[PDB]
């Protein structure tokens, strides 16, 4: 994340890390036994940190849990990152409590000027490589469709959106893949991609979650 400032331990409950050794991704835990995260995130082997902040040390509030399976949606084009959507399912539930709670599915799209809550771990220049240990926060507005598709001619699909800010300097890209974008309560997003990081006419580009809902529901019901 960057250009933005240091959350909070444990203010983010539903924050997920995704570790293969090392964290490489984020996510966001929807109940005791499945996470969402982007299926740019696709490995084998992952274990999912619950209760996290700093990632280097362990603090006492946070839950390791081996991932069982991993569903990466049928139509993802990661030439694209169209559809850049994935489903974790925990090996065994995690004990929610006020450090790991869940965060809901939205009933409905957010409009265009909503503010939205941006977390992550990953780097926070745009210029050069720094990685944080802690828990990044960004609130940024949902831009509206024109000023997204302006800004990535022709990448831009139904499944996607921007969010931040036209002028630059306030951004998540490398500053965690996968992570959370919740509007009013809601999971709206998932960090997918942009070009930089944090670019003048460059915003961020996220997976448009409330497209996704019936996929999720069905998939975790049958899995
Ligand atoms: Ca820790």
């Amino acid at each position: 994340i960057v250009g933005g400032y240091t959350c909070g331990a444990n203010t983010v409950p539903y924050q997920v890390s995704l570790n293969s050794g090392y964290h490489f991704c984020g996510g966001s835990l929807i109940n005791s036994q499945w996470v969402v995260s982007a299926a740019h995130c696709y490995k084998s082997g992952i274990q999912v940190r619950l209760g996290e902040d700093n990632i280097n040390v362990v603090e006492g509030n946070e839950q390791f849990i081996s991932a069982s399976k991993s569903i990466v949606h049928p139509s993802y084009n990661s030439n694209t990152l169209n559809n850049d959507i994935m489903l974790i399912k925990l090996k065994s539930a995690a004990s929610l409590n006020s450090r790991v709670a869940s965060i809901s599915l939205p009933t409905s799209c957010a409009s265009a000027g909503t503010q939205c809550l941006i977390s992550g771990w990953g780097n926070t220049k745009s210029s050069g490589t720094s990685y944080p240990d802690v828990l990044k926060c960004l609130k940024a507005p949902i831009l509206s469709d024109s000023s997204c598709k302006s800004a990535y001619p022709g990448q831009i699909t139904s499944n996607m959106f921007c969010a931040g800010y036209l002028e630059g300097g306030k951004d998540s890209c490398q500053g965690d893949s996968g992570g959370p974008v919740v509007c009013s309560g809601k999971l709206q997003g998932i960090v997918s991609w942009g070009s930089g990081c944090a670019q003048k006419n460059k915003p961020g580009v996220y997976t448009k979650v409330c497209n996704y809902v019936s996929w999720i529901k069905q998939t975790i019901a049958s899995n």
